[PDB]
């Protein structure tokens, strides 16, 4: 799991993150990769290093793989499977008007399959959203960054009341108590479905985080996107049930969505 600095080459930048830059590069005797450099203080590096081998075993074709860690010198680097077409959020926004509902549903099915694998492995994503779903070969969507918020040291991102907390994708028990579970990931997956079927619109765009908490708590839900059928919107609403117990498991969503896609 440890990669030496001599085993990596940086070719060009891919883009920035809140905690570090991502580069396109090569990994010796392996493949082209994405390399993240992490600024000092952003991550609990020791916690991550303890968990790296464990994360690397979560190998599924619909999950963006962690290949290893270059830790010889600061800044430490994380090495990932390269996803050629980038973030799903920008992929949808820059191609509005192109995709048929069958293709948008297929994108949701790829994400659901990766999430069903994590759910079976008892691994919680914690921050599922279109921004961390990545587009690869043959337009496959893969989920990235599962469990990564466990290592973020900036309390503005991790505290349910933090200014950078992803309240718009959070179930009520997460925005209230940080009570994470695969059922809270299902709520986030419903928001992700809305981002996909809306072709990358921002959910609750004109609401503050405090307003989203009050709106959700009083029964408000995102409107149906034009491209979503009434059956797809019914499934979105099941993900947004107030009680986690009433939400479908990813194993149930995968069958329900596949039934629509395969019909
Ligand atoms: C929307 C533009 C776009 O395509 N983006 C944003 C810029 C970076 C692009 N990109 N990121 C990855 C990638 C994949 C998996 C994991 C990471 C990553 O750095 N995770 C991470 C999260 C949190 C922490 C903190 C400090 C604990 C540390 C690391 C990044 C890409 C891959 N694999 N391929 C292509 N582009 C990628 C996406």
């Amino acid at each position: 799991w440890v990669i030496d600095p001599s085993e990596l080459t940086f070719v060009q930048e891919i883009g920035s993150g809140q905690f570090g830059l991502v580069h396109l590069g090569y990994w010796l005797n392996k493949d082209k990769v994405a390399i993240k450099t992490i600024r000092e203080g952003a991550m609990s590096e020791e916690d991550f290093i303890e968990e790296a081998e464990v994360m690397m075993k979560l190998s599924h074709p619909k999950l963006v793989q962690l290949y290893g860690v270059c830790l010889e010198q600061a800044p430490i680097c994380l090495v990932f499977e390269f996803m050629e077409h980038g973030c799903l959020s920008d992929y949808l926004r820059t191609q509005r008007g192109l995709f048929a509902a069958e293709t948008l549903l297929g994108m949701c099915l790829d994400v659901c399959e990766g999430m069903a694998y994590l759910e079976e492995a008892c691994v919680i994503h914690r921050d599922l959203a279109a921004r961390n779903c990545l587009v690869g070969e043959n337009q496959v969507i893969k989920v990235s960054d599962f469990g990564m918020t466990r290592f973020v040291l900036d309390d503005q991102y991790t505290s349910s009341t933090g200014t950078k907390f992803p309240v718009k994708w959070a179930s009520p028990e997460v925005f209230s108590f940080s009570r994470y579970s695969s059922k809270s990931d299902v709520w986030s997956f419903g928001v992700l479905m809305w981002e996909v079927f809306s072709e990358g619109k921002i959910p609750y765009e004109n609401r503050s985080n405090s307003e989203v908490v009050e709106d959700i708590s009083t029964g408000f839900r995102l409107y149906k996107p034009r491209l979503a059928s009434t059956h797809v919107y019914q499934i979105m609403n099941h993900c947004w049930r107030e009680r986690p117990e009433d939400r479908p498991a990813f194993s149930r969503l995968l069958r329900q969505l596949a039934e629509i896609a395969e019909s």
